[PDB]
């Protein structure tokens, strides 16, 4: 940076602290990643200055010729990545992407069926403190109490009982592959639309490591900033028949001016995802997660579902008689960032929990491999088995530092 | 830029086109401005990598120590700028800032009273194709057919007849000072909340050149990117009694993870606005708008309301027998960017219009003064009085180029 250090010492100091923090810590927050310098440069561009309400070639402001090229690059690259008939790259966030799909097909009070929030569903899939649960009547399907795999018979029964207008599939904390063919079969049986929220697994889908929801879903929503390793924002994919309706839901429906600079950054991130080396990266993410899961089990930890098919894992801490809150706190003390997370059928409140959620996307981006996974697992074991030992926590601290260099 | 040119030639070429376009054209879009290099650097920072749901010191992810400092800097500087008891700097946009206030105080189908959209009101103030008009029952107050000034007796009558739960004041295209004391008096009479959407005039308010709505409104919403000359985003100000409710409306209510990098950029923009030279800038904006208005009248143009108290003006093109659409198009041909805009009691549809909206914020930022205002007015006269003369349009083109250098 050149101008910010001089203009704003206070903001620059805090950014520099954050930059240094990102390098020093082992970031295992499953939803986080590190973007390229190219992506950041696009976000730091003059495109923030441009009002561009509407769509490429159909804007409500003149002078959009070049931002149109940028948005089109984003849409076309997204269609190339996922094989969607239509893309909308304007959603400000995952929240707004979901909001727009709901706005498109639902009326106030319509019934929607989504994944139980305590079994892995997201806030925007019907939380009573979120617009989703306040605006719509959300019902929930669960995972099996033993396998922690989605119970597709429960999905079906809930659908047939409650007759939802929309079924939502996908998750903030589900470690196994989701069967989209089965969701669509159930949706078809009850005459419901199917929406897949692939936010967490979007990079894995793009690399062919998770089945693609696009052929099965009427609508696919996602963030651009998790496994897809892009800037912070949302996106909607859908078939051509819903294109006009989806576009109008985003604008003039729920948003105003799009963030053209962030859309530029989306295009950059999509360009990166189309490359062979992104495919290799995504495989290392999944491989690392498998290795980490196995290594944690070797340390004596129980994992929700017994492992992982994707980038993320959930530790069930009940055998160690720890809450997720306690584990989160102590790991924070040694420089490992995780989040507490409810496990299926958790006896604890969502503010306490019996679990921690862990993901490998971020550490893989910084070049960690299988050996580092073993060591991260060894450090977690050392810490969680010795929460009362300051000497153990200091050893952990030193081993964490050895990893981040 | 260093990395984007190499990583993504296509995106870089289009950004560079846009950068060059921004310098070559005379940008008179009333909602646009040019941000500082410091603001852009903050948006281009690693802060995009951080999930930070919740609020400073009350986050739902660890590792937020430094992003907390950034968000707090933004909130405290905003409170310093506007004298608000509480600030929420997380809204992704003006749309979402409004959305959150509505979510806070209204139930589905509640009556809201806002400014007539064809008289200057915004899309988010009750358009039947926007969430506002679909979710809530919007009624409208108008401006006087002669003066084009808000008819406060009409505001009062509509309020007493329709009994709104919420009254919205402020505009996307209103060239005169708004009387917030009168809005609050009416709100008090009918027992309605008062929301002021100061998006357009926020920089003018901060510089003391427009009366401050904060003392009179229960809620004040704004964008950060118009006269405030910040990054693209939204903000809510409110009294302490609504702080907890407003924060919860933004999250977990209508958004997810905030854009911490954009919030950093907000803090930077607020720091800039607190400086004396911003005050001088904002006065030049208003002075330039007055000068431009006077100069256009000298050219024979009729202005909605007979002039301006702020950054923006509306030309009523009916005396020249032109539509706003025609004027917009021909001005685009010579390198002047305006937008068509409905005038009060416009006989034309909003897709055609009888007016053009013009603002001075952007040209003032690039250092245009009174002499440049005279010349811009002279060029507009030359073009609009000679729409069929390619020689006149070429002279205009050359004079536009002379201004942007």
């Amino acid at each position: 940076m050149k101008y910010l250090p001089q203009q704003d010492p206070q903001v620059f100091a805090a950014i520099e602290q954050e930059r240094k923090r990102q390098h020093a810590k082992i970031e295992l927050i499953a939803s986080e990643n590190f973007v390229s310098r190219a992506v950041m440069e696009a976000q730091g561009s003059v495109l923030t200055n441009k009002y561009a309400e509407g769509y490429p070639g159909r804007r409500y402001y003149g002078g959009c010729e070049y931002v149109d090229i940028v948005e089109e690059l984003a849409r076309e690259r997204a269609k190339q990545l996922f094989g969607a008939e239509h893309a909308n790259v304007q959603p400000h966030s995952g929240a707004q992407a979901n909001m727009a799909v709901y706005f498109t097909v639902l009326e106030h009070g319509d019934t929607v069926l989504g994944m139980n929030l305590s079994h892995g569903g997201h806030l925007t899939h019907g939380s009573p403190v979120n617009f989703s649960g306040v605006q719509y009547n959300f019902v929930a399907y669960g995972v099996d109490p033993e396998t922690h795999v989605i119970d597709y018979d429960d999905v079906r029964e809930k659908a047939r009982l409650h007759r939802p207008k929309l079924i939502v599939a996908a998750a903030a904390a589900y470690p196994r592959i989701i069967d989209f063919a089965k969701f669509r079969e159930i949706a078809d049986e009850v005459g419901a639309y199917l929406m897949v929220d692939m936010a967490h697994i979007a990079g894995l889908v793009a690399a062919g490591l998770h089945p693609n929801p696009v052929p099965y879903a009427h609508f696919v929503t996602t963030t651009t900033h998790k496994t897809l390793r892009g800037p912070r924002g949302g996106m909607i994919l859908c078939q051509e028949q819903f294109a006009k309706q989806i576009d109008k839901a985003i604008f003039p429906g729920i948003q105003g001016g799009p963030l053209m600079h962030v859309i530029a950054a989306k295009a950059v991130a999509f360009g990166e995802a189309l490359q062979d080396d992104f495919k290799a990266y995504a495989k290392r993410v999944v491989d690392n997660a498998k290795r980490l899961a196995s290594a944690l089990q070797n340390e004596g930890f129980t994992l929700v579902s017994g492992g992982t098919d994707n980038h993320l894992l959930l530790v069930d801490l009940r055998p160690q008689q720890l809450t997720g809150k306690t584990a989160e706190k102590v790991l924070d003390e040694v420089g490992i960032t995780v989040n507490k997370n409810t496990i299926p059928y958790d006896p604890e409140s969502p503010f306490v929990t019996s679990g921690i959620r862990i993901g490998t996307a971020a550490v893989t981006t910084r070049g960690f491999g299988l050996e580092e996974m073993d060591e991260i697992a060894a450090i977690i074991g050392l810490v969680l088995k010795n929460v009362g030992s300051e000497q153990a926590l200091e050893e952990a601290r030193q081993r964490v530092a050895a990893l981040t260099d």
